[PDB]
């Protein structure tokens, strides 16, 4: 007598309206059946049925926006929204931006900084799997979600799951299926898919003096290259730094590490320059200075949630400094990710930063 409480579709009555959508396969590296919107007179979108949803539900899907495109273009954002009565066209984003500058609103928790649920060619140029512990304001007796792109960019969706949160959201190494059970990815096991079958590195060392060691050490490096834009990083460091001048997302996130024996995280950081050069500058007058800080974060779920170890405001790092932090107990586990990230910035030529002497002591 009530609407369904789950929706699983790897690709009939699950989906309400899907303008311009086409059910195909083999787009941009996905061999499975998925639905695609081509680049080819309406807002193309994909909506769902009305769903009863309760606090503690999750949403997980696979998405592409612009296959193999250069990121610096704003292009056409795919927004993931929710609604509670379709008759009134009251649609709101599933997750809103939660930055250090923003107040703690409905979506935003104190220090759990995340992004919004809009997806662009910058982010999903490759098939990415997004997992969200959806906020409690989404829950209702008949909630509908939709992906809308309000001359267009292609985009695609596959393996959608909306329903009860299964243990630990499958730990970011597995997918949730019918009945709130977790089917793990390759080489991961357990009821929550947290246990890695193989072993992981004990500690990471990187002075960025050889491109091969850095290519082995890091999983994602976005918006920055091995260079010397802010100069030789410090009195504390030398040579080529990881220097972030690139447009859009500026990020350096390690491969999975084993931090059970990790003691402290040390590095040398600079944000801007005393010279305030075009290669390396910082806006200390703007009110959004907190968003232009370099956040050090850790993740135990392979990227679903990041927790702050330290924040580095640009006012305190005009001259590069060496810093050391204790690895929190919650982060002293197997399969931990470390990340250096700039939340906001003004594109190339603005708000640059450099990183060097990445050292995990991991020793008595
Ligand atoms: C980096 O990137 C950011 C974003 O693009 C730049 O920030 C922009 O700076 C310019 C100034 O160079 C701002 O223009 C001014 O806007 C005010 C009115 O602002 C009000 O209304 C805006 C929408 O209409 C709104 O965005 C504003 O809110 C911003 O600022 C408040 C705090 O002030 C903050 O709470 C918000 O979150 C936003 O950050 C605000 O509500 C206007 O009065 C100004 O006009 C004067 O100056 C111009 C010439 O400069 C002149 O022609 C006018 O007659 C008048 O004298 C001016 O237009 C712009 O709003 C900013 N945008 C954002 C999104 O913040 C930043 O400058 C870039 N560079 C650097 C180095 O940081
Ligand atoms: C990559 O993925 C990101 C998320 O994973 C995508 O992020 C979103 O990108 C769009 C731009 O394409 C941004 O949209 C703008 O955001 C501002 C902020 O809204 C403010 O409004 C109220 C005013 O009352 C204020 O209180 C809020 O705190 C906000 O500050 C909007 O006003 C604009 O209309 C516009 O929507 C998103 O902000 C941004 N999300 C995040 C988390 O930053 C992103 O698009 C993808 N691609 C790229 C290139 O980054
Ligand atoms: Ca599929
Ligand atoms: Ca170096």
């Amino acid at each position: 007598e009530i609407n369904p409480s789950q929706l699983v579709d790897t690709f009939e009555e699950n989906w309400s309206f899907y303008p311009n959508a086409v059910r195909t396969a083999g787009f941009c590296g996905n061999p499975s059946f998925h639905l695609y919107w081509p680049n080819k007179k309406t807002h193309n979108a994909l909506s769902s049925r009305e769903l009863i949803i309760q606090p503690g539900y999750m949403m997980q899907f696979k998405i592409v926006v612009g296959c193999e495109a250069t990121s610096c273009g704003d292009l056409h954002s795919v927004m993931l929204e929710y609604t509670k009565d379709a008759r009134s066209d009251s649609w709101q984003l599933v997750q809103t931006q939660c930055l250090p500058s923003s107040s703690n609103s409905i979506g935003c928790s104190p220090f759990q900084f995340h992004e919004a649920t809009i997806y662009n060619a910058v982010n999903s140029s490759s098939w990415k799997r997004i997992t969200i512990q959806l906020p409690d304001h989404v829950s209702s007796s008949a909630t509908q979600f939709r992906w809308i792109q309000k001359e267009k960019q292609s985009w695609a969706i596959d393996h959608v799951y909306i329903g009860e949160a299964c243990p630990k959201l499958c730990s970011g190494h597995g997918y949730c299926t019918t009945g709130a059970v977790c089917i793990c990815d390759e080489s991961f096991q357990g009821d929550d898919c947290s246990v890695f079958s193989h072993e992981l590195p004990s500690y990471i060392k990187d002075n960025f003096e050889s491109a091969r060691v850095t290519e082995a050490n890091w999983e994602t490096i976005q918006g920055g290259v091995i260079g010397s834009g802010c100069g030789q990083l410090a009195p504390y460091a030398h040579g080529d730094s990881l220097y972030f001048n690139g447009c859009q997302i500026r990020q350096a996130a390690t491969k999975p590490l084993d931090l059970t024996r990790a003691s402290k995280i040390m590095f040398v950081l600079q944000i801007g320059s005393p010279a305030q050069t075009d290669s390396c500058n910082s806006d200390l007058s703007g009110p959004h200075t907190v968003d232009k800080a370099v956040l050090l974060q850790y993740s135990v779920n392979n990227g679903i949630t990041w927790h702050v170890i330290a924040q580095h405001q640009p006012k305190d790092f005009t001259q590069a400094q060496r810093v050391s932090y204790n690895v929190p107990l919650e982060a002293r586990m197997k399969g931990v990710l470390l990340r250096w990230w700039q939340p906001r910035h003004n594109g190339t030529g603005h708000d640059q930063w450099a990183l060097d002497h990445v050292e995990v002591v991991l020793v008595s």
